[PDB]
């Protein structure tokens, strides 16, 4: 199994003990590290932070303590939008400009591949032709990477993609059978499945549907999304399940109405380190739990929720990570990806569960480390 861990180049700006840079990563936890994000300018890949070149070196230097570790550079992300991708794929010339720039960039800075994070072809303003043009891009990139391996006499760069977990976006965006022939791995974003945007509480990454859910509400679970990809053309061994190391927050309209689906208002509270409404890192979650929040196991969906006064949190913990890791193994998927390692309790000092409690859970369940060949 693979354990793919995203690192974010803006975590460095978080205050106090929230600040996270590549040297804070345990090089042995994951099989692949993905650096989020590069940008694009004039159809060419580019850095975005003033110190990205320094961070790239620190990131790829982690391989000096793990001979099997591979790194990838992710381009795009949610906040990148779609227009630069639409322009870049619109012509063969723009695609070749981009592909050529990617090859030079990855080889110069020490990356083993590119993770395409266009959110999403065919949606959020991207026009319908982009569904097929995304496949064209990925095919041309895979073939260019194959040719560069021949020409440089090196193992070829990998091409992966982070892909939508919402069914409407999947249908509008991806020619799944053709894409799956060319991508090395498909990182399915099986999270952000519920949140304050809906106006009621729900879980961020439930494994299964809630018992009353029907129709399109019943798409909003890991099981359905992963099987949607599998049964529409993607091989299970290329499919990677998304695991969030954060939760979504809500304000209950009435503190006494605190189950799944209870009405909420506004965008949800922000945490002191991540400073974004509706979102708490796992280490921020532990601070909330320890202060007396009521904890509930959502048994049908295999995830926890918690609430205190009018604050409600849908999240993941060691138990839910364990259940979902068992599930992905028993369904023959290729492994797990985590968004993001800088949101785990990396110092071990917020949750009293050891360093990297969530990431370590997956490392153990997926057989990533050890193979010590004796009783443990
Ligand atoms: C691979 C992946 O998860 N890509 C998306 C991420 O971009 C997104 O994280 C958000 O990234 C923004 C840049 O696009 C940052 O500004 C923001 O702080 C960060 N976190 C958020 C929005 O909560 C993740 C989050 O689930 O999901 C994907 O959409
Ligand atoms: C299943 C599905 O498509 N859910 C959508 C959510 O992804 C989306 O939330 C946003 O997700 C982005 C992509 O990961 C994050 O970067 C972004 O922070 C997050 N927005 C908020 C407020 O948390 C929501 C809202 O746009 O829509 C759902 O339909
Ligand atoms: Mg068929």
């Amino acid at each position: 199994y693979n354990l793919i861990c995203y690192f974010t180049n803006w975590a460095q700006y978080r205050p106090g003990l929230g600040s996270f840079k590549p040297d804070d990563i345990n090089p042995c936890l994951c099989t692949h590290l993905i650096y989020a994000f590069a940008g694009m300018q004039n159809n060419e890949i580019t850095t975005i932070e003033w110190n990205d070149v320094t961070l790239y070196k620190a990131f790829n230097d982690l391989k000096n303590r793990n001979s099997k570790l591979k790194t990838l550079l992710a381009i795009g992300g949610w906040n990148f939008g779609t227009a630069p991708f639409t322009t870049m794929v619109s012509t063969s010339q723009n695609r070749q400009t981009f592909i050529t720039s990617v090859i030079k960039f990855l080889r110069q800075y020490g990356f083993d591949g590119l993770d395409l994070d266009w959110e999403y072809p065919g949606s959020r303003g991207s026009p319908p032709q982009d569904k097929h043009l995304f496949t064209v891009l990925v095919k041309e990139m895979r073939e260019a990477f194959e040719q560069e391996a021949i020409e440089s006499n090196r193992p070829r760069l990998m091409v992966t993609a982070a892909v939508a977990g919402g069914i409407s976006n999947i249908q509008a965006g991806y020619e799944i059978p053709e894409l799956s022939k060319y991508l090395d791995f498909i990182h399915v974003m099986t999270y952000d499945l519920h949140g304050s945007w809906e106006g009621y509480t729900g879980e961020n990454s439930p494994l299964y549907k809630y018992p009353t859910e029907t129709g399109s509400n019943a798409y909003l679970n890991v099981d359905y999304v992963m099987n949607y990809w599998k049964n529409n053309g993607a091989p299970a061994e290329k499919l990677i399940v998304g695991f969030p190391e954060y939760g979504h927050t809500f304000i209950l309209r009435n503190p006494s109405d605190n189950g799944i689906g209870a009405p909420t208002s506004g965008d949800g509270p922000a945490g002191p380190y991540t400073r974004q409404a509706g979102f708490w890192a796992y280490y921020e979650i532990c601070t909330f739990l320890r202060s007396g929040a009521t904890e509930v196991w959502d048994a049908s969906q295999e995830v926890p929720y918690a609430y205190k006064a009018n604050e409600w949190l849908g999240y993941d913990n060691i138990k839910s990570f364990s259940v979902k890791a068992q599930w992905l193994k028993q369904n023959n998927f290729g492994g797990a990806m985590i968004w993001a390692i800088d949101l785990d309790d990396f110092t071990g000092s917020f949750c009293d569960q050891g360093k990297f409690p969530l990431t370590s859970t997956l490392n153990k369940a997926l057989g990533i480390s050890t193979h010590h060949h004796h009783h443990h």
